[PDB]
């Protein structure tokens, strides 16, 4: 098998945990710990291949542990989430590519921009705008509901698919 390390950053709140725990358990955690920090695996086919989902869900902001930093080192691809009823995780977004621009020494890093929690009303972030911000960065933009599960297989895929072209 081959495995991919997958690694979601992104704001407190945004639904890295609820996102990754739909993935793997298929049901959504209205409150999840907003610390617990860990990796989770999963065995999937992506386009007839089978593979292993290395995930880690990152917690807690201005910290660094030996294994975040591993999977920061070793990371191969990234999902950048914010939420898109959260103004501020969205501008936060160039934290988070900064960041991993400076751990990777590279501009060129397999990244997939997530908005989530799409299946909640008003949102104060527009597609337009993310989708924007993601041409800007040379990735894809894509929304999900932890909620409803809509999109979040799309996500994780696409993010493997971008590490398989990089
Ligand atoms: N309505 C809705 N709520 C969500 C979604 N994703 C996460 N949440 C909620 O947002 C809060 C934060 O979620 P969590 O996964 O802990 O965020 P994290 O800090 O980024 O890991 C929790 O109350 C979740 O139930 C979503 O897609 N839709
Ligand atoms: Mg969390
Ligand atoms: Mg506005």
């Amino acid at each position: 098998m081959t495995e991919y390390k997958l690694v979601v950053v992104g704001a407190g709140g945004v639904g890295k945990s609820a996102l990754t725990i739909q993935l793997i358990q298929n049901h959504f955690v209205d409150e999840y710990d907003p610390t617990i920090e860990d990796s989770y695996r999963k065995q999937v086919v992506i386009d007839g291949e089978t593979c292993l989902l290395d995930i880690l869900d990152t917690a807690g902001g201005e910290e660094y542990s030996a294994m975040r930093d591993q999977y920061m080192r070793t990371g191969e691809g990234f999902l950048c989430v914010f939420a898109i009823n959260n103004t501020k995780s969205f501008e936060d977004i160039h934290q988070y590519r900064e960041q991993i621009k400076r751990v990777k020494d590279s501009d060129d890093v397999p990244m997939v921009l997530v908005g989530n929690k799409c299946d909640l009303a008003a949102r104060t972030v527009e597609s337009r705008q993310a989708q924007d911000l993601a041409r800007s960065y040379g990735i894809p933009y894509i929304e999900t509901s932890a909620k409803t599960r809509q999109g979040v297989e799309d996500a994780f895929y696409t993010l493997v698919r971008e590490i398989r072209q990089h």
